[PDB]
């Protein structure tokens, strides 16, 4: 299975970015697998903003967020194995801006 559990991030964060944020994980772990983010926010507008390490599932965000721009992004998260079939999830992903 795959745990992903919401993130909170303050609005408009000072850098350095990217800045880590999160951390999705998987119970069988990942030899062999990496995870893969999607949604608006990473592969839909707006493009970028947040991203997860194949192996870790730290999941990190870019730039500061506007919490009056958007306020909650709802992305999805799978693993793959080393070819990209889907193993585990997708799964939500909730990353909410706070005041
Ligand atoms: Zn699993
Ligand atoms: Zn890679």
């Amino acid at each position: 299975s795959i745990l992903a559990t919401p993130i909170l991030i303050p609005e408009n964060q000072r850098p350095p970015f990217p800045r880590s944020v999160g951390k999705v994980i998987r119970s069988e772990g990942t030899e062999g697998a990496k995870f893969r983010l999607s949604g608006k926010g990473v592969d839909q507008d707006p493009k970028g903003i947040f991203r997860i390490n194949e192996i870790s599932g730290d999941v990190s965000v870019t730039r500061p967020l506007d919490r009056e721009a958007i306020a909650n992004y709802e992305l999805e998260v799978e693993v793959t194995d080393l070819s990209g079939k889907i193993i585990d999830g997708p799964v939500r992903l909730d990353i909410s801006v706070i005041d």
